[PDB]
């Protein structure tokens, strides 16, 4: 039973009712930046002892940290901001969280009810603005609805297909005194009547049947399986089916396994795309057939029966029409199909060794590779050295760009919730903040943000938060002085014509600019630089052993290119494997 | 005649047609940050020599710099960004520009037409998201509409009541080749039929009549007169009417004048609010009767006939019902009324010396003041010393908070376009970026960003832009280690209970954190610190004389409070004039 | 043309809706509030400061009284045909201007507005902003229930009436003394008019009768009422028009009087769309 701070019949401010509504939801952490419209809320937060508030230096950091918190754990992210400028500063975060289906609850303070529409001071139609970029939102119009709306937001944000839910709370409601009713029922008739029911055996056995009838079965795992790590594992050790995952599904199935095809897609391995290009059966679990994974949909698995299991009906059949589909929780489906494969084991006698070898050939004929030049540090190598020194147990947060794809390719994640990257919206500046969220959600864990000089400088101000909050965040900054992924798309489709991709200072293009070391210095964060591949281990070992937050600026040659690479809309026969800017 | 880069019959990419559409609009400057969806556009920009592109380190800086560019000059601001994360990063800027009625044109790249709604990669319903926070927006659906839509955007953004206009341009359209028609007519039948016509004499003389019938006339000038500096001046030297302006109207009428009542409102002078509280005639020109200016509308000028001249009909009568109103350009109205006051001069024989004295008493009984403690630097004094050393000729950009109100109170702006502050939305982190925009728009001018430690760290990354772009931006950072305006609202209404307003490091709350000096150091920007009020002049003189960008971190005691202060919704009889946190 | 509207006058606009004030015509003086309160207020001032003011507009009133006599509302009578205007006037007369009038939309609508003198508001129920046809009969039902002991008369057009003719069933079943003065001109009057004025009188599907016998009145509105147990009659001669209307009024219960009129009639005066006072048309029809 929840021990309240107020008497069951004692009236208290709405702001207090809100905070208590969060405590009753198990919330222990929020990322809130003060403002006129949310002052009451903040005051109410200080009255709470079960909830720690991590003050960011910019709302965008707040929302991204909330995402980190969410992605790095099972709990949803909770961020709070004031009206107008505060609120609009969360917009990027919500779109990000909506595209990557991330549990999030955003509380924005609003101007008093009567002033809504009057175009008052620091007022913005936040609900209208965030309609198409959130799972659902609300505008509290009665202090008596606070309990119900908060419970409904957390429910919606974490149930079905997880998503961001924003709650606008007018200032005057925050002040209004009242006696909360924590027994009110949720008003979600439509939603509840759309919640998938446990998978039926008729559908599950129909799949197992297709497996036994297949000769080239390939698992296409996505971030929809992040909670089915075990079930998914048991499944593979019962079918011996090669597993290929999306960028979002990394970790679901250990990348360092024998049956692992690693990440597939635009920048996936050549063998991962090969397996899918020639499979006769595609087991698409927890995936949404994104473009950077299929390219030309008519050429995607064109020679295979597609079984698509998804919790979201709308997703099923949207891009690629399945042969067999199952609208439901992938975890339940897995446990089910596992039982059938366990009993009817001998009867089935599944063997895909022939397929596995056909692939094991491509896997050795086109493995992930990187070139080393003189004593320069190869970003890929750096990451590998990190995987090594952290024994693949580190939680990685990332920015967006080349450095992002490498962190995805050269690190072997043991479990999900270990890889926190912006994939659907691909928002730069995600990394550092996300690492903050991860570190708070996982105090006793190695948290490392692998950033790009572009993505990092974008939210560099969160270094202040890292210090003030005493968070052991390790920043492995792969510095290439450019906007890598963009300067790359130039050498590939625009005759290498520099389109404002240089981030250094033209007055001295030989000097590293900005000096990321001094940035950390300003925030009391110990740092170092590495340029020689030779002293790279000592470097990374130091960053890891130095207690507290740390920043390692590891210089890399910009010419590097992320390969393999299947151009936008292309096919497996368009996979590029050679080229750069040397 | 515009000399094109392509033959009148030569087909070129849509992206090229766009850029040429901007050149034909007189655009010389853009603030664009690269992305997949805008690459074609950027490439097209490099083909242009009349347009300089200033690459920011974050889109929000881009849009705020575009605002600075716009506010600091007459031209509109033009910012460009890619889809998804790039685009949502402009949201704050648009709301800001919409609330402070600022000419702005935002070009966001979108995913290919066919992929719209497919929920593709890096895709966002930008048009839907920015509907309620822009003057108007567009989604280009045909490469043949680029010429017309661009011309319509610049028209709408700069005509009537200036505002932000966003243009979404799908990627595939940017690639599509075509032959532009620069003679197409604009499709704005409704808008054109709502454009106010020149003021009628019957209405203008009705005002002049009310002036001669008044004994206590008070001018209530707002940012709607930023282009009527002369007309407004001539008017005063013909009626001798005391002038009080909004935060947005600063500069319209020289603050260092004898007839100047300075800024009125929540933080306006006591005499400015007095004059309005006891005037019998309020000449509201270019104002929108905001809350932080009237408070309780029933008590605002309750004893006076209100003449409201506005270019926006919707604004007239919205908050305060006028006795006489004029929907039209305030500049035209002024020139008109000036002629009448010039001819019927002797006949009228206007004399308000009695009124002016009644006010001149309050002006001396309650002048703007600030206290000095020991050798500590008083933020107000610092600003005054700056006004002095720059001879009131410096363009000031500001953040939001206490430091913002002081920059508004203790500096005497000679003309409009000299004070660039976020007033309607009050977005923090506006300052530095805005100064960048001002410096590019005014190369040979003293540009000084007066920031708060909170507002500054929020977009600190633009220091990289300052350096790389070689901009003589001077940052007078009033460092008080707190969120001043917020910590203030606590000592006033929350018993001084700290609600996460401390920006320093709790581990050593005696040390200045962050070290803003090192931030500039990282970006090759010379800096210094000042703590003693004694060496404050040498300090500021140095910042001004050191060629190039400069950052002066001037330490101030946080306890300071912005006075006078009329609480939210209060009246002239609620004006606070004593209190702080000593 | 808004620029020509009262272009020579100071406009005082009192409205309860702020958005309305200044929307189309910028006022010199405006008052956002209840017009009733404003009136009571201004009345007191005009009552006290009466002698002081000594208001006299006799000169103005005469200047107008000249135009009022130089261009009064008129209508022409042809042979024994019934002039729709006259019919309405005869109704105003027999009902002593105490009848609640509901109307359809079209010529017949403008005439009911011009040739009847309403004593109070809530007596004239017409669709003016949207101008929805078929409003009349139903509206009369609403009026009759809201005013049991009152003379309710729907002045309809053959077009507007047939559109909701089914409510006759409601009239009967509900026992409502609804009187239908149907001005039958066999056409879509207001529309056939806009044709003779701007389209060289080219018939654009405005004929509501049967082409197979364009001399017969179609539909037979009498039989419609017959189907619903509603007593009816027809009038064609201007001579027996009074007896007709008197009967409709005296026959207890609902009643329908189909009064035939020559379609050529035109609603005048008429200022074309967007025109000005100098565009006022006062002569023309389709004879
Ligand atoms: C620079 C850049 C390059 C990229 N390159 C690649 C690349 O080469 N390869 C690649 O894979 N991606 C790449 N991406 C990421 C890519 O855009 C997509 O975000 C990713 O492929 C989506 O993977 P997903 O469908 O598995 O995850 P999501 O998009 O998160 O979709 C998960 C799906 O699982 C469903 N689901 C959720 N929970 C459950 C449950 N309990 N039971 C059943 N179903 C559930 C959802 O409703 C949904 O349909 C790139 C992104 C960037 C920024
Ligand atoms: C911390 C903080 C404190 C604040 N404190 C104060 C304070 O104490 N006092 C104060 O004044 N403000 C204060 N503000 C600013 C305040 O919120 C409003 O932005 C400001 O009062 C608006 O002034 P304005 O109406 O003159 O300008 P705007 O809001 O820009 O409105 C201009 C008006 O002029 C009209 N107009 C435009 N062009 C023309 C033309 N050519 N001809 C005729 N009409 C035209 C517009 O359409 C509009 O109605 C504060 C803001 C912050 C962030
Ligand atoms: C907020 C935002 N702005 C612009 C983009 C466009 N973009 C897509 S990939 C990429 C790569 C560059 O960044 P960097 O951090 O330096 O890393 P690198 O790719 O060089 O490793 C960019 C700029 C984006 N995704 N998000
Ligand atoms: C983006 C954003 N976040 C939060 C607020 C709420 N807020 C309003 S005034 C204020 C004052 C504090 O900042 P600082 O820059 O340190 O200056 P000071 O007031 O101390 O001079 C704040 C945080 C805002 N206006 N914009
Ligand atoms: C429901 C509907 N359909 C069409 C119109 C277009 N319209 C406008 S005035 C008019 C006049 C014709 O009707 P009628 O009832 O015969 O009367 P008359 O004008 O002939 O007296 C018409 C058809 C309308 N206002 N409403
Ligand atoms: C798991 C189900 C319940 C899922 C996919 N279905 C909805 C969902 N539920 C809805 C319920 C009522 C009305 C509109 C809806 C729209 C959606 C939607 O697709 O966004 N939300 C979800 O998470
Ligand atoms: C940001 C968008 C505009 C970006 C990265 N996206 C595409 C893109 N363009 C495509 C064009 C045709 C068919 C499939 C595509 C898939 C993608 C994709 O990778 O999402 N092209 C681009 O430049
Ligand atoms: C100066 C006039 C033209 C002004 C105030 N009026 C509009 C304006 N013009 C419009 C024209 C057509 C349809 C809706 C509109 C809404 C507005 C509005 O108030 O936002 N825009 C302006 O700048
Ligand atoms: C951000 C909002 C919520 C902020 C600054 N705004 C008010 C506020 N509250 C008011 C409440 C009643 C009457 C007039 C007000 C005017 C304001 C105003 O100054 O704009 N109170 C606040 O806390
Ligand atoms: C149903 C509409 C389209 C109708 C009756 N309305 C007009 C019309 N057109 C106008 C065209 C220009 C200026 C003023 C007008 C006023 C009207 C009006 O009477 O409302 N023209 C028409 O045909
Ligand atoms: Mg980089
Ligand atoms: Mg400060
Ligand atoms: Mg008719």
């Amino acid at each position: 039973t929840f021990i309240s701070r107020f008497a069951p019949d004692q009236p208290r401010k709405g702001a207090d009712i809100l905070v208590e509504a969060l405590e009753r939801q198990g919330v222990e952490t929020v990322f809130a930046y003060p403002g006129g419209a949310s002052m009451e809320i903040h005051q109410a937060l200080t009255r709470s002892s079960s909830i720690r508030n991590v003050l960011p230096r910019h709302e965008q950091g707040g929302v991204f940290a909330a995402e980190g918190y969410a992605r790095s754990s099972g709990k949803p992210g909770i961020c709070i901001a004031t009206s107008g400028p505060g609120a609009t500063n969360l917009v990027s975060g919500l779109a990000d969280a909506l595209l990557d289906s991330v549990p999030l609850v955003a509380i924005t303070g609003q101007v008093p009810r009567r002033m809504i529409g009057t175009d008052a001071f620091q007022e913005t139609p936040i609900v209208e603005v965030t309609r198409s970029i959130t799972k659902h939102n609300y505008l509290v119009m009665d202090v008596e609805d606070i309990p119900r709306i908060i419970e409904e937001a957390f429910f919606l944000a974490t149930s079905g297909r997880p998503g961001p839910v924003l709650v606008d709370v007018p200032k005057d409601i925050q002040q209004q005194l009242a006696i909360p009713n924590w027994e009110q029922a949720m008003r979600l008739p439509g939603y509840m009547s759309r919640m998938p029911k446990p998978p039926e055996d008729s559908h599950l056995e129909q799949i197992v049947r297709l497996i036994s009838e297949s000769k080239k079965p390939v698992l296409y795992v996505g971030g929809g399986c992040l909670n089915s790590s075990d079930e998914l594992g048991r499944f593979v050790e019962l079918t011996g089916i090669p597993v290929a995952s999306t960028l979002m599904g990394l970790g679901s199935y250990p990348c360092d396994d024998e049956l692992s095809l690693h990440m597939l897609g635009m920048h996936g391995t050549v063998y991962a795309n090969y397996a899918v290009e020639h499979s006769d059966l595609l087991l698409a679990f927890g995936v949404r057939f994104d473009d950077r994974v299929t390219g030309k949909l008519e050429a995607f698995a064109s020679r295979a029966k597609i079984v698509h299991i998804d919790i979201d009906s709308a997703e099923i059949g949207k891009n690629k029409t399945p042969h067999v589909s199952v609208c439901g929780d992938v975890k339940l489906a897995l446990q089910g199909m596992n039982k059938v494969l366990e009993n009817r084991a001998e009867e089935l006698k599944l063997d895909f060794g022939v397929w596995r070898n056909e692939l094991n050939v491509q896997k050795q004929k086109f493995p992930l590779s990187f070139k080393t030049f003189g004593e320069a540090i190869p970003p890929q190598y750096a990451i590998k050295v990190l995987d090594e020194l952290t024994d693949g147990k580190a939680i990685i947060s990332t920015g967006v760009g080349q450095h992002q794809m490498w962190a995805a390719q050269f690190y072997n994640y043991k479990k999900p919730r270990q890889w926190l990257s912006s994939g659907g919206l691909g928002a730069m500046g995600f990394g550092l903040p996300a690492a903050i969220g991860a570190s708070v959600a996982n105090p006793d864990a190695i948290v490392v943000d692998i950033d790009g000089d572009g993505s990092f400088i974008m939210n560099v101000q969160e270094l202040a938060t890292i210090r003030v909050e005493n968070l052991p965040v390790k920043v492995l900054l792969l510095n290439n002085q450019h906007l890598g992924m963009v300067m790359q798309w130039e050498d590939r489709f625009y005759k290498a014509n520099r389109a404002h991709t240089f981030l250094g200072d033209p007055a001295q293009e030989d000097e590293i600019f900005p000096n990321m070391l001094l940035f950390a210095a300003a925030c009391g964060i110990p740092a170092a630089r590495v340029t020689k591949k030779a002293d790279l281990r000592e470097a990374i070992q130091t960053m890891l052993d130095t207690p507290g937050p740390y920043l390692l600026d590891v210089i890399c040659p910009h010419q590097e290119h992320v390969l393999p690479m299947i151009p936008s809309g292309g096919t497996f026969n368009d996979v590029i494997t050679e080229g750069d800017g040397r």
